[PDB]
């Protein structure tokens, strides 16, 4: 469970994200889609694109990235009170989309990355772990989800 000076710390971060949460979503699932190709075979909507300048290009990649960003974010402003955030989601994604637990995992780093690289000021090392526990109580709480309904991963 995370402190209140931790959650703090990530909040802190986070208000920073939202000032431009589409060039954030942007960042993230273009570093998850090079550093882990597999993940980009899981849309269809996306599975066209081939190079970095294309997902760049691409207005529908922009948009999916709003929505992934702005569920995450309705998600950390709970500080860990997220149940009825995080039911639907897990649902959809072990059982309409096919995600694995270990995909939530690459998209997680990718996230880390990218708040290191656009706020390092406010982004420390104290400020990173904090980030890292409020992702893995996500990752933990969806993962109770999954197996429940028998997708463990
Ligand atoms: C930070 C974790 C993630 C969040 C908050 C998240 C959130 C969302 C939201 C809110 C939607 C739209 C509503 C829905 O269908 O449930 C969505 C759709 C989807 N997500 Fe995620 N997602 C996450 C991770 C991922 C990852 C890791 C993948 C694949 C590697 C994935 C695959 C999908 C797919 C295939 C769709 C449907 C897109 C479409 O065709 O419209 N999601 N996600």
């Amino acid at each position: 469970v995370l402190s209140e000076g931790e959650w703090q710390l990530v909040l802190h971060v986070w208000a920073k994200v939202e000032a431009d949460v589409a060039g954030h979503g942007q960042d993230i699932l273009i570093r998850l889609f090079k550093s882990h190709p597999e993940t980009l075979e899981k849309f269809d909507r996306f599975k066209h694109l081939k190079t970095e300048a294309e997902m760049k290009a691409s207005e529908d990649l922009k948009k999916h990235g709003v929505t992934v960003l702005t569920a995450l974010g309705a998600i950390l402003k709970k500080k860990g009170h997220h149940e009825a955030e995080l039911k639907p989601l897990a649902q959809s994604h072990a059982t309409k989309h096919k995600i694995p637990i270990k995909y939530l995992e690459f998209i997680s780093e990718a996230i880390i990355h990218v708040l290191h690289s656009r706020h390092p000021g406010d982004f420390g090392a104290d400020a990173q772990g904090a980030m890292n526990k409020a992702l893995e109580l996500f990752r933990k709480d969806i993962a109770a989800k999954y197996k429940e309904l028998g997708y463990q991963g």
